[PDB]
């Protein structure tokens, strides 16, 4: 595994510095012992250790100015050397003293002449989850992290590059916005953008990451609420002041759906980052989304859904009303059990009242190719394999298949299950089918595993208790597959129970019976009573702020595909009036 | 839209004062760019901007002082010039200095001799939710609200008149009652009270609004408990204080039902504000609705009740005792499943025990006529449409239609649910039913979209999957509607689960049923546990105060209706004792 082999390389490591009798001495700062390793004798000073590192190396990981300085005097060559291992691959010794924040060390390794733009790009440095955090490459990266705005400063003074990123393109200002201290990072933030240009144009807030993403735009979609507060900052205009008024403009450019993907709303919906949520509530943008659902995207979703609606019960119109037949075949012939009166019409006459029934076919099926054009949570699958089960039963169809209502019929059941998605939004039952889709593709999969284990063992038992029994009679099990769904029925106390009183029931039935049922009503009870961890006051606002962001992002899909004769822009544009042609939502609040 | 009016109106309004160097001037409070266009240069100095404001009103908007002070000395006829527009007509200079608590501004422009007594009349000033805020429309009325009382007697120093009403025939009294600061507003309320004429009568305080409400009144329907309990203390009379015991005397005036609409208590429970209930609960007003209710309002609610009780009882018994007849029509012609006995007898013979029937019938019309004679929530429709069905079915007798039953079965369990009515006050199920009055005509209503949607999807299967069966043996489904009343009753599992085992089921139904009865629980769980929204501590105390609420309306309801030599006023009046005839309600209470 590679979490032991650094394990065992740091392992490795401390076996080299104590062998070692130099980095032995770097690690313990005994000054005696380096002069007398140096001067009198001399030892390998340019020791590469087992990760690769010198002396000097060690002399900076553990706080040492005197061993580093006298590394320093006798060798100034140690300075300049990066780690030359594999996890590794690129530290320096500024490296270690900027995260140490040795100020003085820093001052003294910047007095010698170090490098100010070293990449430490060692796998150790990746952003990756098992490494517990991620300050960058570049040495201004990690002073600006650790919070030592005294070495920031006095980086920058000899020659740190802001400008500069590290192999996931992101800036300075970037890796800032990944950082546990929020509160003590926007002065932080403000320190660095002192050191820009000074130019309106490159500015170091626009250059963008590799994936596309801004400083400020990265701040919605990691969900750093404090950063993305204060970059709002810098872009929000105060109209006037009117006593406890105050009408402010919003510059409404990044947070709005105008590039075909650079936009903040169409980023937070599409993440899955659950602290991401919170930043379509905040005051700039919770203004916008409420005003697009209000007017606009409310009505256009109750039109899909009345179109959805109708298209979904003429489907129906055309089962109910279907070709008949007073059967074809014989009789009874496989088995006496059999009532099949085949509906089956090959021919395409009939057309008193067939060429409404014919129209209605056609009609289902260009619906169905027209949800599949628009296609090349949960209801996005049940929607797709819903038009899949109608071609498929137009392939059945001219095909004449006695398995004709066995594609139809999943076409029925996933057609209207797939009109409560409709369901979001429209009303407050949004909320509840939202605690249903947690539901059927969370517990329900693993709950079955239980009730499935519960029931192989008394569904195989009642059957062997009435294989000898005669099932004209008390026939609740008689096949082998019909003993285990009939008990399935008895789980959920929907048969009456198997009870003849005219014949003799045998003696295991009487006995098992009673232990199922008990068995079935606390596996049941404790179902109930597992679904209260969902019932906290959190929980009804974390299923409520879900509610409101399957929201957001259906507002978001229907500005996307509808066209724009309809539905105008977001806010008032910055042409006519004196702006700079940006958007803007004019926002006014009152404070107390 | 009016919203984005304002919104293009205000950023409109930004280019004007850019474009015109005087109003940017004005704005910016540039003091030497002022006296370059108007001393120098002669400018518009009556320049109208977007909104009809002057170089003052903007220097007004924004605390300029300096700014304001120029184009006073270089143009004092700008004082007097209000606001031209729309949206403001009618605001002035000194409204703005009085809004932002420029008391400097306020002093300079009332030794210019600004107006006092002018209103803004403008769309933005009136008193509608989606204004922000709502200060009247006078200056003295601005000074008030915004809790500077140094501007509000050096208003009332310069002639301003408290008795002034607005366009909503509000005093500055009323006004005050419609605040957020409550606990600093009543040292404001008796600032302005202290500049009354003194005379006990025409007093400030009881000038009404438009409405028929005096600033007492108001807190009450408004919700203002602060209020409420400061103007109480101007209205009651200690008797005397007997160490921990003190006997107080409290007015009871506008707090009972003596006038045809002039009661505090009509007022409360008639309106819509979930606030103003808690007014009933005070501690003048909640000693009298307690001793209303114990005597002569309890018991004549159960004198109603046991009379609806036993007129109810009365119509059932003639329905289950009506004609007979072992059916005049031949056979069964139609369908021959078909099992009637129709009991029509349109003769006025039976003499034997129809006349009991007769003073039966006779008691249930003019019970309901009755019904309708004081007509002319929800049991208020119930018990409305209950006796519309009684002359319906009055009309369906006579003319001895065939549908005969149908009208009089509504009657039966709408007479009935409406005698559960009686449930409120009584005993402690009121609340109980209180719950459940929000639970049909709230969640009822809406969660039936979403269950009616999974029926409509496995009923129109299952009719499918049993249209190739018989419908002889297992004919759960047979008709189109047949099949959804059984899915319906088999969605809330009452019937035992369409099982035939001595024939052979369809492949499609051992399926499709599978994953019914599923879904069927976990919509039925879901809705319990959307149910535990309404058990945290203060919906359980909600509800047991909108039990209180009810019951008082139902106090009032009783008083009105009743007869006068009965049911004895409240309190006792002011005649026989050294009072001024008003009630009142001497209430003892102890402290600690
Ligand atoms: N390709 C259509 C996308 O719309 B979705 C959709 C629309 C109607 C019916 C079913 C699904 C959708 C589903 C889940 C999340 C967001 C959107
Ligand atoms: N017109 C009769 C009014 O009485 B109500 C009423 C009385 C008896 C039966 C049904 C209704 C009433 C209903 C709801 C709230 C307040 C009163
Ligand atoms: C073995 C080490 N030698 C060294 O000079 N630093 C070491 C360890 C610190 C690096 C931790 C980086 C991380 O885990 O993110
Ligand atoms: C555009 C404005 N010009 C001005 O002198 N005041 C302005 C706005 C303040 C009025 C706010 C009143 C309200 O919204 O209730």
């Amino acid at each position: 595994s590679w979490a032991q082999s650094r394990d065992e390389q740091n392992l490795l490591q401390q076996k080299r510095i104590w062998e070692s009798p130099l980095l032995l001495a770097a690690k313990e700062n005994n000054v005696q012992a380096l002069y007398k390793l140096l001067k009198f004798e001399g030892c390998e000073v340019h020791q590469k250790g087992a990760m690769g590192e010198t002396a000097l190396h060690i002399a900076a990981l553990y706080d040492n100015n005197e061993a580093a300085q006298v590394l320093m005097e006798a060798a100034p060559e140690l300075v300049f050397e990066p780690m030359t291992s594999e996890l590794y691959e690129g530290q320096t010794a500024l490296h270690i003293a900027v995260i140490n924040q040795n100020v003085n060390l820093v001052r003294a390794l910047l007095a010698r002449g170090a490098s100010v733009s070293a990449r430490a790009t060692g796998s150790v440095f990746h952003y990756r989850p098992h490494n517990l955090i991620y300050y960058g490459e570049h040495p201004l990266s990690f002073a600006a992290c650790v919070g030592s705005e005294e070495i920031v400063r006095l980086l920058i003074e000899h020659g740190a590059d802001i400008r500069a990123q590290d192999s996931l393109g992101n800036t300075v200002l970037h890796i800032l916005i990944l950082q546990p201290n929020k509160t003590f990072a926007c002065q932080m933030y403000n320190l660095l953008l002192s050191y820009d240009g000074g130019d309106h144009l490159k500015s170091l807030e626009l250059v963008p990451n590799n994936q596309g993403l801004t400083p400020f735009k990265l701040a919605g979609v990691e969900g750093n609420i404090v950063m993305f507060q204060h970059l709002m900052q810098k872009r929000k205009h105060i109209q006037w002041t009117y006593g406890p008024l105050t009408s402010t403009l919003y510059d409404l450019t990044e947070i709005d759906s105008s590039g075909d993907d650079q936009s903040l709303l169409e980023l937070i919906v599409t993440t899955k980052k659950r602290e991401a949520r919170q930043i379509l509530d905040q005051t700039p943008v919770k203004e916008l989304v409420s005003l697009k659902w209000k007017r606009y995207g409310r009505p256009y979703f109750c039109v899909l859904g009345a179109i959805y609606v109708l298209y979904i019960i003429c489907f129906t119109m055309c089962c109910v009303y279907r070709p008949l037949k007073p059967r074809i075949t014989n009789r009874t012939n496989p088995r006496d059990n059999t009532l099949l009166q085949q509906k089956l019409l090959q021919e395409a006459y009939v057309t008193p009242k067939d060429d409404l029934r014919l129209v209605g076919e056609l009609v289902s099926i260009v619906g169905a190719v027209i949800i599949l054009l628009v296609e090349i949570g949960p209801f996005h699958v049940i929607i797709v394999t819903y038009a899949f089960m109608v071609l498929v039963t137009m392939v059945m169809r001219l095909t004449n298949s006695d398995g004709e209502v066995v594609p139809m019929s999943f076409a029925l059941v996933l057609g209207w299950c797939n009109v409560m998605y409709f369901a979001r939004g429209f009303q407050m039952l949004g909320p509840f089918t939202i605690m249903i889709q947690k539901m059927i593709f969370g517990d329900l999969m693993r709950f079955c595993w239980l009730m499935a284990v519960v029931i192989l063992g008394f569904a195989s038992a009642f059957y062997i208790i009435f294989q000898t029994e005669d099932p004209d009679e008390l026939g609740h099990f008689y096949d082998y597959p019909m003993a285990l769904f009939s008990t399935f029925e008895l789980f959920l106390t929907i048969i009456d129970g198997p009870a003849n009183y005219d014949v003799d029931l045998p003696f295991m039935y009487s006995i098992t019976y009673a232990a199922f049922a008990i068995i079935a009503t606390l596996l049941m009870l404790n179902l109930l009573i597992a679904m209260m961890g969902d019932t906290h006051w959190r929980v009804a606002h974390e299923r409520d702020e879900l509610w409101r962001a399957q929201v957001v992002a259906t507002t978001v899909m229907l500005e996307r595909k509808l066209p724009r004769c309809l539905w105008p822009r977001s806010g008032i544009c910055g042409r006519e009036y004196g702006l700079g042609d940006r958007w803007f939502l004019r926002v006014e609040d009152r404070q107390d």
